[PDB]
């Protein structure tokens, strides 16, 4: 009866926009894995903090399906995303399945290179606006965490308790959410 | 000419007061040294995200002295940090030199637990106050941010955006703190 998370994780991540969520959603009594697009190894993050994950990709696909797929950003992150046909593959079938995806910052733009939920409303790093509009296929949002169905975006490394946050009130509800919020001394 | 900053990283930490003033201050250009305590194996922190340190504590204190040393809290972390007579020396070497000491959450106990900053103005996590403020050594303060001298503390998961620019302003200057803050999208 636990939900279950898959966060992607991939040479040149945002660490702070990876470690945010799966802590919060570790907080929520939310199995969490983490998974390297490219193995078992250590993967160095964008600003050189090296996290080891759970499980390769390759394996953790095999475990699934997962209630949220969670992309991280990251510039050089996302690119990886972007390129890679393991994570068109996941994403096609958590889209099919109507499960929800999550993805912050940068991360937003792999679902356009795996044409992820056309017609949406999503929002971005303001940096990465313009990747993301290319050809007209979302609406653009301004909002900290925007929530269009089962596509969930949120803006960049400072709005990643709020994402996380969305993703726990989506899956367990708003008493959880409440509940897990009050002791990070959180502003607002 | 380049500031160098000591994280202390002990098995039960917070990872998220860990990896943003780590990521903060190195995009601020600051360099960072993250140091296992126990060595330089990979550490298990408190809601299992494990990182890999960049040296052991033993290596890093020859490579001093240090601009800040930063105590990251966590509940478990906290008391490993407060049981170790090598934190204790490299913090005493500290206040000796009046180098900066910054401690987020239950962090702050280590201070007490090694004697430092008697007198000072301190905040912590509230549900660490009683522990800290044994024997009435400190006055304790309910600022999200605190700042008494060298001693700087703050009180939770949510306040570790608010800390690292806080040790981006003393040791950089309030206009470089205001450059790196802009990318993040922060709310305040």
């Amino acid at each position: 009866a636990s939900k279950r998370a898959l966060v992607i994780l991939a040479k040149g991540a945002e660490e702070m926009e990876t470690v945010i969520p799966v802590d919060v959603m570790r907080r929520a009594g939310i199995k969490v894995t983490v998974a390297g697009l490219a193995g078992k190894d250590p993967v160095q993050c964008s600003r050189d903090v090296v996290i080891c994950p759970d499980a390769s990709l390759e394996d953790a696909k095999k475990e699934g399906p997962y209630d949220v797929v969670v992309l991280p950003g990251g510039n050089l992150g996302a690119q990886n995303l972007s390129e890679s046909a393991a994570v068109k593959e996941i994403l096609k079938e958590q889209e099919n399945r109507k499960g929800l995806i999550a993805a912050i910052c940068a991360g937003p733009t792999a679902l356009l290179a795996h044409e992820i939920g056309f017609g949406s409303k999503v929002t971005t790093h303001p940096l990465a606006k313009d990747k993301m509009m290319n050809g007209g296929h979302y609406t653009y949002s301004e909002n900290r965490v925007e929530k269009d169905g089962l596509i969930l975006t949120s803006r960049g490394p400072g709005t990643s308790f709020e994402f996380a946050l969305a993703i726990v009130e989506a899956l367990n509800g708003k008493e959880v959410a409440a509940q897990v919020k009050a002791p990070l001394v959180l502003k607002d």
